[PDB]
């Protein structure tokens, strides 16, 4: 599996790719406006995620902090990044197929388009101005748009009991980005691609 992470934004983002307990390829890298970072994720990767970090500062030893997406203060993420983060989620080679999706379940910070390089499936997108129209109670001070579970930590927003319906906030994330998960039990917007496909994550795909 080969992922070409492009940064079409007007601003610099630090891309991160991680699996949860381990990194993917290097684990993270700076993407100045327009740069493209090609990486290899091992086939069979389950639950892998890719996201963007904004307003980062790293010392000469790969250690620092980011205002959104900070993954334990490292340039090469070995863990997931703290919200608000637009998530490009994917699980590879699962009984002969790949599965991809975009998730606002942890908020939104950067627009993105998750689409395949190979043939045989479509590509999800979430490229609206969510941070600009983010509700006040959700507006993340350091930029981005937090999810309701990060802000309120109620069993209903985090779906801790497996029983949970949509919410006003969830409906906000779903009204602007309908092709992306707005809450844990959303009607799945998952795309099924042929196993061993290649993809391309494009930040701000409309600049």
């Amino acid at each position: 599996a080969t992922f070409e992470i492009v940064n079409r934004c007007s601003y610099t983002v630090w891309a991160a790719a991680s699996k949860g307990d381990a990194a993917l390829d290097a684990g993270g890298r700076q993407l100045n406006s327009g740069e493209s970072w090609t990486i290899n994720v091992e086939p069979g990767t389950n639950g892998g995620k890719i996201w963007a970090r904004t307003d980062c500062y790293f010392d000469d030893s790969g250690s620092g902090i980011c205002k959104t997406g900070d993954c334990g203060g490292l340039l090469r993420c070995k863990r997931f990044g703290r919200p608000p983060t637009t998530l490009a989620e994917f699980s590879l080679n699962q009984y002969g197929k790949d599965y991809i999706d975009i998730s606002n379940i942890k908020g939104f910070n950067v627009p993105m388009n998750f689409s395949p390089t190979t043939r045989g499936c479509r590509g999800v997108r979430c490229a609206a101005d969510i941070v600009g129209q983010c509700p006040a109670k959700l507006k993340a001070p350091g930029g981005g748009c937090n999810d309701a579970c990060t802000v309120f930590q109620t069993s209903e927003y985090c779906c801790t009991t497996g029983k949970c319906g949509p919410t006003e906030y969830s409906r906000f994330f779903k009204r602007l980005c309908p092709d992306a998960f707005s809450y844990v039990l959303d009607k799945p917007t998952t795309v099924t691609c042929p196993g061993s496909s290649n993809y391309r994550v494009t930040f701000c795909p409309t600049a």
